[PDB]
Formats: structure tokens, C-alpha cells, sequence
């Protein structure tokens, strides 16, 4: 019946990636909205698109991990 799945273009993957590594990865919703508008998606949509595009840059530049272990 009802899915509620769309699926990005080039033009969203062209400009959200422009706002990633030339401005910020933690934007606040102030710099968000623009995002949003500029190519055409919302803040709720811009969000997930930074966190999980996180998820890959973490691995890319290196970060520690949060795990408290007895032996590590």
C-alpha cells in the first residue's frame, strides 16, 4: 500500500556532499535549513544524509572507539 520511499539524484548527491567536507560534518539546524532548500530536501531528510555519510568519513580520517573492556 503505502511505502514512503523515495530515492536521491545526482543533483542532491552534488550539492549535500558540497556541504560536508567545504562547511561542516555537525551543521546546526541554522545552516541545515539552507542545505535543505538548496537542493530541494528537508532537515529531517539532510540529517540522515550527514549521518550516515559519517558513519564512512570516521573510517576515512580515524577516530578512537567508546568501549570500556577490562583487558583493552
Amino acid at each position: 500500500g503505502s511505502e514512503g520511499a523515495a530515492t536521491m539524484t545526482e543533483d542532491q548527491v552534488e550539492i549535500l556532499e558540497y556541504n560536508f567536507n567545504k562547511v561542516n560534518k555537525h551543521p546546526d539546524p541554522t545552516t541545515l535549513c539552507l542545505i535543505a532548500a538548496e537542493a530541494g530536501l528537508t532537515e529531517e531528510q539532510t540529517q540522515k544524509w550527514f549521518k550516515q555519510r559519517l558513519a564512512e568519513w570516521r573510517r576515512s580520517e580515524g577516530l578512537p572507539s567508546e568501549c570500556r573492556s577490562v583487558t583493552d
